[PDB]
Protein backbone atom coordinates (compact mmCIF):
# COMPACT_ATOMS: atom_id res chain seq x y z
CA UNK A 1 0.00 0.00 0.00
CA UNK A 2 2.60 2.75 1.11
CA UNK A 3 3.93 4.05 -1.62
CA UNK A 4 1.17 2.84 -4.19
CA UNK A 5 0.22 6.78 -4.71
CA UNK A 6 2.73 7.72 -7.10
CA UNK A 7 0.93 4.85 -9.44
CA UNK A 8 -2.97 6.05 -9.20
CA UNK A 9 -4.94 7.23 -12.05
CA UNK A 10 -5.15 10.58 -12.92
CA UNK A 11 -8.05 12.35 -14.50
CA UNK A 12 -7.19 14.91 -17.24
CA UNK A 13 -8.41 17.47 -20.29
CA UNK A 14 -8.32 16.81 -23.51
CA UNK A 15 -10.99 18.17 -25.03
CA UNK A 16 -11.87 21.53 -23.87
CA UNK A 17 -15.57 23.57 -24.63
CA UNK A 18 -15.15 26.40 -27.03
CA UNK A 19 -18.47 27.99 -25.84
CA UNK A 20 -18.42 30.19 -22.65
CA UNK A 21 -20.99 28.98 -19.91
CA UNK A 22 -23.01 31.17 -17.93
CA UNK A 23 -21.66 31.87 -14.61
CA UNK A 24 -24.95 30.96 -12.51
CA UNK A 25 -24.80 27.21 -14.50
CA UNK A 26 -21.63 26.92 -12.22
CA UNK A 27 -21.57 24.90 -9.22
CA UNK A 28 -17.76 24.91 -8.61
CA UNK A 29 -14.44 23.96 -10.14
CA UNK A 30 -10.58 22.60 -9.55
CA UNK A 31 -7.84 23.51 -11.73
CA UNK A 32 -5.63 20.21 -13.01
CA UNK A 33 -2.46 20.66 -10.81
CA UNK A 34 -0.84 16.81 -11.98
CA UNK A 35 2.46 17.76 -14.34
CA UNK A 36 1.23 14.44 -16.05
CA UNK A 37 -1.59 15.68 -17.89
CA UNK A 38 -1.02 17.07 -21.37
CA UNK A 39 -2.47 20.68 -20.82
CA UNK A 40 -3.56 23.40 -18.31
CA UNK A 41 -7.18 23.34 -17.72
CA UNK A 42 -9.77 23.80 -15.40
CA UNK A 43 -13.00 21.30 -14.60
CA UNK A 44 -16.15 23.01 -14.10
CA UNK A 45 -18.74 21.22 -12.10
CA UNK A 46 -22.37 22.82 -13.10
CA UNK A 47 -25.52 22.87 -11.38
CA UNK A 48 -26.55 19.87 -12.07
CA UNK A 49 -23.35 18.04 -11.60
CA UNK A 50 -21.97 17.13 -14.66
CA UNK A 51 -18.07 18.37 -15.06
CA UNK A 52 -16.58 20.21 -18.15
CA UNK A 53 -13.34 20.41 -19.49
CA UNK A 54 -12.45 24.53 -20.12
CA UNK A 55 -9.28 26.56 -21.31
CA UNK A 56 -7.93 28.61 -18.43
CA UNK A 57 -5.87 30.96 -21.45
CA UNK A 58 -9.72 31.78 -22.09
CA UNK A 59 -10.64 35.05 -20.19
CA UNK A 60 -14.12 33.77 -19.72
CA UNK A 61 -12.20 30.92 -17.22
CA UNK A 62 -10.72 33.21 -15.48
CA UNK A 63 -13.51 35.20 -14.88
CA UNK A 64 -15.68 32.33 -14.00
CA UNK A 65 -12.48 31.17 -11.09
CA UNK A 66 -12.69 34.42 -9.74
CA UNK A 67 -16.57 34.65 -9.24
CA UNK A 68 -16.83 31.18 -8.13
CA UNK A 69 -14.03 31.92 -5.45
CA UNK A 70 -15.96 34.37 -3.73
CA UNK A 71 -18.94 32.78 -3.29
CA UNK A 72 -18.91 31.02 -0.58
CA UNK B 1 -24.08 11.05 -26.95
CA UNK B 2 -24.44 14.22 -26.03
CA UNK B 3 -21.65 17.07 -27.31
CA UNK B 4 -20.83 18.11 -23.30
CA UNK B 5 -19.73 14.26 -23.11
CA UNK B 6 -17.13 14.79 -25.48
CA UNK B 7 -15.68 17.83 -22.90
CA UNK B 8 -15.92 15.75 -19.85
CA UNK B 9 -12.79 15.05 -18.45
CA UNK B 10 -10.72 11.88 -19.03
CA UNK B 11 -9.32 9.20 -16.14
CA UNK B 12 -5.92 7.49 -17.42
CA UNK B 13 -3.46 5.60 -16.19
CA UNK B 14 0.50 7.46 -16.58
CA UNK B 15 2.29 5.39 -14.12
CA UNK B 16 2.45 1.47 -13.44
CA UNK B 17 2.94 -0.30 -10.77
CA UNK B 18 6.71 -2.62 -11.17
CA UNK B 19 5.60 -4.29 -7.56
CA UNK B 20 3.03 -7.44 -8.68
CA UNK B 21 0.61 -7.20 -5.88
CA UNK B 22 -0.88 -10.42 -3.98
CA UNK B 23 -4.23 -11.82 -5.08
CA UNK B 24 -5.96 -12.21 -1.65
CA UNK B 25 -5.25 -8.35 -1.90
CA UNK B 26 -7.39 -7.14 -4.58
CA UNK B 27 -10.86 -6.29 -5.14
CA UNK B 28 -11.77 -5.62 -8.16
CA UNK B 29 -10.30 -4.08 -11.74
CA UNK B 30 -11.39 -1.97 -14.87
CA UNK B 31 -9.47 -1.48 -18.01
CA UNK B 32 -8.80 1.58 -19.34
CA UNK B 33 -10.08 1.92 -23.09
CA UNK B 34 -10.74 5.36 -24.19
CA UNK B 35 -9.41 6.87 -27.04
CA UNK B 36 -7.96 9.69 -25.37
CA UNK B 37 -5.76 7.75 -23.04
CA UNK B 38 -1.93 7.21 -23.42
CA UNK B 39 -2.05 3.50 -23.25
CA UNK B 40 -4.33 0.23 -22.21
CA UNK B 41 -3.92 -0.21 -18.53
CA UNK B 42 -6.06 -1.91 -15.98
CA UNK B 43 -6.85 -0.02 -12.69
CA UNK B 44 -7.11 -2.45 -10.03
CA UNK B 45 -8.87 -1.70 -6.62
CA UNK B 46 -7.51 -3.20 -3.28
CA UNK B 47 -9.55 -4.56 -0.05
CA UNK B 48 -8.37 -0.71 1.32
CA UNK B 49 -9.71 0.60 -1.45
CA UNK B 50 -6.47 1.66 -3.27
CA UNK B 51 -6.67 2.76 -6.96
CA UNK B 52 -3.52 1.41 -8.78
CA UNK B 53 -2.21 1.37 -12.66
CA UNK B 54 -0.81 -2.04 -13.55
CA UNK B 55 0.52 -2.80 -16.69
CA UNK B 56 -1.48 -5.29 -18.98
CA UNK B 57 1.39 -7.31 -20.76
CA UNK B 58 3.41 -8.58 -17.51
CA UNK B 59 1.65 -11.57 -16.59
CA UNK B 60 0.81 -11.38 -12.97
CA UNK B 61 -2.06 -8.55 -14.38
CA UNK B 62 -3.24 -11.03 -17.03
CA UNK B 63 -3.33 -13.71 -14.04
CA UNK B 64 -4.64 -11.13 -11.31
CA UNK B 65 -7.91 -10.04 -13.87
CA UNK B 66 -8.68 -14.50 -14.00
CA UNK B 67 -8.29 -14.78 -10.48
CA UNK B 68 -11.19 -11.82 -10.07
CA UNK B 69 -13.33 -13.12 -13.23
CA UNK B 70 -13.56 -16.29 -11.67
CA UNK B 71 -15.69 -15.67 -8.42
CA UNK B 72 -19.26 -15.23 -8.58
Amino acid sequence: MQPDAINAPVTCCYNFTNRKISVQRLASYRRITSSKCPKEAVIFKTIVAKEICADPKQKWVQDSMDHLDKQT
